[PDB]
């Protein structure tokens, strides 16, 4: 029985495996574990630690998979390292040789595998999809599906899904380049060859893909939502095919639809204007399948249902953070059997997943000014005032700076977010900070960045910067809220031992109680974490699994940020931890 | 009064610094710490790592230091760090710029800074010598002291000596190079401005220089024990220019007596026949002042005396390993004051520190083919046939491969034996290899390897390379061994709770007893270890640490050894450990 879809399917029940980004279809990233809790976390004690070495550093990222006694492992620069878990020897590894024009916008990471049978499968930079013998480390099947000289990578982890009716088992995957001003695309494949089953554009208009011909095209042909031109070759804008929406995240499964639900990044270039009609309003431009949760077809790949989360993003509020299905009980009787989401953009959203129906909207950080709401029965953001940053005078080849918050960084960035089966709560890592946004000029080159827009990014408040929030989804409120000096970054993982966990940015792995917020352990890695923690059990014992290393956005486009975050060193290992055996 | 002479004298006794490398000027490697034993081991535990970073790793040799709340510790390329000994806060760090022509032979590494007054010290890759003010990391001085170009580099741990007789407190610091044809020198510093006091030459007949003149010349001018050439310039072979003997890494200080003691380093080339006359004998041709230990005068830099280890070293076996201070109670009466040491050549030596006589010798790795022993009345070895290798008959390119134990890398390297003052017992990292070995053509060039022979090192037994060891000085026993899989190239920790301590290639920080040789605990690291840990007592705490990091000579020339260490990963950090609080 090894890795069936059964196992897969009941992968958040079975304590001693770990199959996927997320700890279950739902995406939850809970335990019932209850081996380590709130009185012996005092305890808690490294068991072993592996070092990535080669040289190779940077953003550690990765969600480790567990299968029988076998740690699967990614880490910078596309390596996959299969580790012992009891003793933390190597079994085997495999590197990725990399093209030198490779250009991933926000550091070379990955962020996990998928496990499959008998194989082990996961994303590269050069925009490729990699199978292997989950026991050897020999290559099965290779694919490269993009051309990465014109800005596509990889870096999400794959999930595995079964069609309930066809009867198929499929490999699920997404990629990357918003900022590259290319088409965004999700796909499908089959385990044993990566084959291409479907590949579904995402922006509008565009021609999707069925068993290897053509097929249909992603709403209507003329394509409403973007600006026509009556000049160029399409009619469209040139935006129009440098479009975006790429699901650079991974998608969450509902057995009990037959659906796959999956984020949308934003859309390209960042700025407003490059995506509204000369004169316009950018009101009812969305710019669709962009930057919202969409409802997928297994079978097809034909679009089930979707939320938009920002419909006309200026700020690249790219709105593909993951969907974790959970039961809402509404405020007064109905359960509703939803999703709920901690976007970029400050609001959390409880969706319908039955199909794609608002029922709750609220925010999670504080100040926000692009939006005052979210005007619930319209699923529509209600706006503020000069919050789309002003073209430049004439003469002018910058516009006028507004402050924005939050900031393109977002309120929560892809580190996940975990629910509570015991409170009902979901643990948010957020951020609190701003910027200076401002219009610059506009115009797509193959191969260069593709935004229009200058940006700065800087403090919200003077003692702190991430923030641990627990979240009540039916009143909107914070129940509790631990604050950080520096930027949060890390996953966060819940247990029935009443224990919430993440990693910061100075580098401690840290437990919190799980219904009051109170700092109870931590250790000292050496390095930031950013990376989602995970927890199992072996011949008896409870493990828990950290990747160390810190990396991704913030060195790089932080602002400020970037200069708070110059001294943390970096690093590539895993670290393992558990109870005293003595 | 922040480290004073006395603070540096008294360095063996006082639980509560670390200041030099071997901890004290003795070089025991020896502490009275109880705290951690024999029977509360088994539950030692991790308290922090820090990550060295910058993607700069190899391998990781440095002896950390301690004192008041700082550990100072030396990273691969040239860098040092300094920590917060509680937390592993990093205070400040201080990175050399290093040329991109640097040609150390060996990796990479540094094996530890000095410290006195308010300032730490540490040699670079490039030949310098740095200063910087312990509170910060601002440079004081720097003196670069050779040409790194021509093959001059710095690997070892200065340390720092008061002249009896001058009242003066000097810095002491030797260089390295003999696989290029350097000149071995070593140097004494004021430790305030840098300035050199004295500089001597431990090739024969090379002159030396005190206060900045040329003073005198090292032992006779006509240096007798190096081949003449009427037809050369300087009346020598060329070999003389080149010769070696560098003094790599570190001394020994007797305050009793007024001796700097060091070991000085193999002659260059490896090449027996080009520091003999043609067609004469290499016999009485000894290539003073060559792989042996030094008596040296801290007033002059004058040679006091001198014990040669292997007489024309033709093996490079590098006979400058680390001199341990004793009380040597000889085979039944005397009690005598002496010198320690396991050379490269496969043999332990014992001497009388006061005069350079040999006291006794044994052998402490089990297949030695070059000699049958050391005679006790010569003080020389009794060489066995053909184990010089001959050179290519006419017409060759190549001479005879012979099989030759130990190999160039030793039966023990660099990485220093503890002594223990309860048991009376030598700890010493040995390893069982071997090798073929043969004849080349020689010819010096100006930034290339000058060793005129070829080699293959292999294994000499198939269940272990590395050997744990504890040497009886007074009868020459073996009186415990311990067996390890790959080679042992770690330092040695002797204390006061029954416990030895040591590192392996494959990543594991062990405890043995001392008394027995028993495993009593590990803990896995991540990457293979290579330098030799310390302890100290704060706050009523015991701590341990240890740096990490693989590297040095094996990967690089080690043959069949190279092949075993593979898939060791790099690293580059260090970890503290202790007993848990409860
Ligand atoms: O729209 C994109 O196509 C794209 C890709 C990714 C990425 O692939 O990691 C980042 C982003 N978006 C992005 O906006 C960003 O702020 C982000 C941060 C991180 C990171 O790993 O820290 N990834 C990415
Ligand atoms: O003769 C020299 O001048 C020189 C220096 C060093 C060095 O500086 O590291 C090595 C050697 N010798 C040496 O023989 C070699 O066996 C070696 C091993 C190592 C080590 O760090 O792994 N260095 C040295
Ligand atoms: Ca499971
Ligand atoms: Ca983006
Ligand atoms: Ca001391
Ligand atoms: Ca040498």
């Amino acid at each position: 029985k090894d890795v069936t879809w059964e196992d897969i399917a009941n992968d958040d029940k079975t304590t001693g495996d770990v199959l996927q980004y997320g700890m279950g279809t739902h995406a939850q990233r809970w335990s019932p574990l209850k081996q380590v809790n709130a009185d012996n976390v005092f305890k808690l004690t490294p068991a072993w630690s592996y070092s990535f070495g080669d040289e190779k550093q940077r953003g550690q990222e990765s969600q480790a998979i567990v299968s029988d006694g076998v740690i699967y492992v990614t880490a910078s620069y596309s390596r996959l390292f299969a580790l012992d878990a009891k003793t933390g020897k190597r079994l085997w590894t495999y590197n990725h040789r990399l093209p030198d024009d490779i250009r991933p916008c926000c550091d070379v990471v990955n962020r996990g595998a998928a496990i499959y049978g008998d194989k082990v499968f996961f994303g590269t930079l050069d925009a490729s999809v990699v199978a292997l013998n989950k026991n050897t480390g020999k290559v099965v099947w290779k694919k490269k599906f993009a051309d990465h000289g014109a800005g596509y990578t990889m870096t999400g982890a794959p999930t595995i899904v079964k069609d309930g009716k066809t009867g198929k088992v499929l490999l699920i995957h997404g990629s990357s380049g918003d900022e590259f001003g290319v088409v965004g695309r999700l796909f499908a494949r089959d385990p044993d060859t990566g084959e291409e089953i479907w590949m579904r554009p995402f922006v509008e208009g565009h021609m999707g893909r069925l068993n290897g011909k053509d097929s249909t095209v992603t709403g209507d042909v003329k394509a409403p939502s973007w600006p026509d031109d009556r000049n160029s070759p399409t009619g469209k804008v040139e935006s129009w095919s440098h479009g975006g929406g790429a699901p650079w995240q991974s998608a969450s499964f509902d057995a009990e639809t037959n659906t796959i639900i999956v984020g949308a990044g934003n859309p390209g270039p960042w700025n407003t204007w490059a995506r509204t009609a000369k004169g316009g309003n950018p009101h009812d431009y969305d710019s669709l399948y962009t930057s919202g949760q969409v409802g997928v077809d297994p079978s097809s790949g034909e679009v089930k249902w979707f939320y938009q989360h920002t419909p006309n993003d200026a700020w690249d509020f790219s709105g593909n953070n993951e969907l974790v299905l959970f039961d809402y009980k509404a405020k007064d009787g109905k359960i509703v059997k939803a999703t709920a989401h901690a976007d970029r953009n400050g609001f959390f959203y409880v969706v319908d997943r039955s199909n794609g129906k608002l029922q709750n909207a609220f925010p999670f950080v504080d100040n926000i000014t692009w939006a005052s709401h979210i005007d619930l029965k319209t699923g529509r953001p209600v706006e503020r005032e000069g919050q789309r940053p002003p073209l430049p005078e004439p003469g002018q080849k910058h516009g006028k700076a507004v402050e924005v918050s939050p900031p393109f960084l977002g309120g929560k960035n892809w580190n996940p977010m975990a629910y509570s089966q015991d409170t009902g709560l979901f643990y948010v890592p957020a951020n609190h900070w701003k910027e200076d946004y401002w219009t610059e000029e506009v115009s797509y080159t193959k191969g260069s960045a593709y935004l229009g827009m200058g940006f700065r990014i800087k403090r919200m408040y003077d003692d702190h910067v991430g923030s641990l929030r627990a979240m009540d989804p039916v009143s909107g409120k914070v129940v509790w809220e631990h604050k950080e000096h520096l930027p949060l970054w890390a996953g966060v993982l819940a247990t029935a031992g009443n224990l919430v966990f993440t990693g910061t940015g100075d580098g401690y792995f840290k437990a919190f109680d799980a219904k009051s917020g109170k700092e109870l352990w931590k250790f000292q890695t050496g390095s930031g974490i950013v990376s989602p923690p995970i927890t199992w059990e072996q011949d008896g014992e409870q493990y828990l699994g950290v990747t160390v290393g810190y990396g991704g956005a913030v060195p790089l486009w932080g602002g400020d940020m970037a200069d708070l975050t110059r001294p943390v060193a970096q690093g590539g290992s895993f670290w393992v931890f558990k109870l005293p055996s003595w």
